[PDB]
């Protein structure tokens, strides 16, 4: 066909060297990152559990044996122990990044090696918003926010030392103690302006990000609102990783998820392109639905 | 800066990710960068002197005038990049940025408003680094008291507000009622030609 | 699309770890054979030619 | 001969949406086996059959 | 050629000169330049072969081709 104008794609997810206006992108300056790359707050707070299938079983003692006061020559009576079972499964995260091979030679040679950190960050954020907030199409049935909803373990009201202490007290009502807080950085404003009216000490350590002596963890998510704060015994949140982040770079596949201007699927061998596929298998368990509580604006 | 212009490339969008069922199609995504650019403009002044003046009135006039010209340049630059004043040549300034994003508090100087002003940057995960103030603000800043602890947020001894440096502007264009907060590492400046 | 149920296929010859009811086939026991599998009767009866 | 492949399309299998199966997008593997085999009947009179009425 | 485009800059118009009377005003002129560019394009072909052909007819086909 001898058509030499560059290919338009739909969606425009393909990195290209030549722009449709004819601009040809030589002497490219490598973009620089205005931020530190994020990490999974679930993997920071929760307990790791080694997992080898896609599924894991847990079994715990429940009932325990009794005892009796027995007179001399009186018959000693009997007792029993019990256990209970729980289980968690994994799900898969993945993405593909397509590149034209002119781009990977004449614009950005190292593109995939510089994308790898950003793909890992995207997976970690996608996991955190699922397991903490019940957001981003949570595949599990299990999350902190949905545990709080079933137990209704919520305080309604403004940030005060009264409410923040009554929140942490809401766990020991069930014989658990808080290990950390989860909050939104937009609200350390509110933590900074509350003080003990009697000892005249401030509950939030602005210098070290501890609230009431416990560490605060900041979510970058937009789904956790200004007025909302979460507390929990995070040893009761368990995570596992059957497959680490694995990358395959492929020079020959077809991508039916992307189309050419004529409506045809993208074929990487025939159109002279490359793609990176990343996948990960990740599993979440909430070991005790009573272990988490939430403070919410009225 | 080696000429009248500088250019910057930053990552704008990171790639997405998908939950993928077994045997389901993994979908695509893209990274994306953005371009920004910075250019110089010229400050200048001429000082005319008669030869009688320079001979018989004031011999060292230019040598002692040089400092006052440098101050006039610094004041013109500050009054253009902070305030949108002095007939500013650049496209944008701090006052233009505030006016476009509308990050402004209507209110008196109180510890509540000073904390809400600093919080108005945390809305965007930016942490304030300093204040820009009018020295005739001190008669307001020093009468702020924390009603529980009765601590005062403005430190006489180090011209520091809520622990952050306060920097004072000598102009008539920053009024008596007004205070400015920023992450000032987001001011970038360059000087292709010293005076 | 963030769809996590397993793909249905036609004619459905794909071997899959997850069943559509959500059963995960871990702890799987390798199938054993109820027979001895057949040789070719052509190759048993006929003559081979290089 | 057995060839194992991780990136082909299979047109003879279709997704629930009707699309051909792509092994790279869908994170799959396929085994292809092939064999060449030949037959000759050297004398067609050499065979006979008994059949029910 | 590094990358797939190259640029060339050439002198174009050249300054004038004037005949100047004694105490007459000398006039002005300017130099000028122009740009040219050369760009690469891609040649390609695919040669498809059945593996019957590659086994039984012509093993060295993609070497001789």
């Amino acid at each position: 066909s001898n058509n030499v104008k560059p290919q338009v794609f739909n969606p425009d997810n393909v990195m290209m060297h030549e722009k449709k206006d004819g601009t040809l992108m030589n002497e490219f300056t490598t973009p620089i990152l205005q931020e530190v790359m994020e990490n999974s707050k679930i993997m920071q707070l929760g307990k790791y559990e080694p997992m080898e299938g896609t599924e894991k079983k847990f079994t715990f003692w429940a009932d325990k044996p009794g005892a009796y006061w027995v007179g001399e020559g009186q018959k000693i009576e009997t007792s029993k122990a019990t256990w209970v079972n729980a289980t968690m499964r994994a799900f898969k995260l993945g993405v593909i990044l397509p590149v034209t091979k002119e781009f990977l030679n004449y614009t950005y040679s190292q593109f995939f090696e510089e994308m790898k950190p950003m793909i890992a960050e995207a997976f970690y954020k996608k996991f955190d918003e699922a397991g903490i907030l019940n957001q981003g199409n949570n595949p599990f049935g299990k999350s902190i926010a949905q545990s709080i909803e079933k137990t209704n373990k919520v305080i309604k009201g403004d940030f005060t030392q009264d409410n923040i202490i009554d929140l942490e007290a809401l766990l020991e009502d069930d014989e658990l103690e808080a290990n950390a807080f989860i909050s939104k950085t937009q609200n350390r404003s509110l933590l900074r302006k509350i003080v003990d009216p009697e000892t005249k000490e401030r509950i939030y350590d602005r210098n070290s990000d501890s609230l009431d002596g416990l560490p605060v963890v900041n979510l970058k998510s937009s789904n956790l609102k200004r007025g909302e704060l979460i507390t929990g015994d995070f040893d009761k949140l368990i995570y596992g990783i059957p497959q680490l982040i694995e990358y395959k770079i492929d020079e020959t596949a077809q991508l039916s998820t992307v189309k050419n201007e004529d409506g045809t699927p993208v074929n990487l061998f025939e159109q002279d392109m490359v793609a990176l596929r990343a996948t990960m298998h990740v599993a979440l368990h909430i070991a005790d639905d009573k272990a988490f509580a939430k403070l919410v604006p009225a």
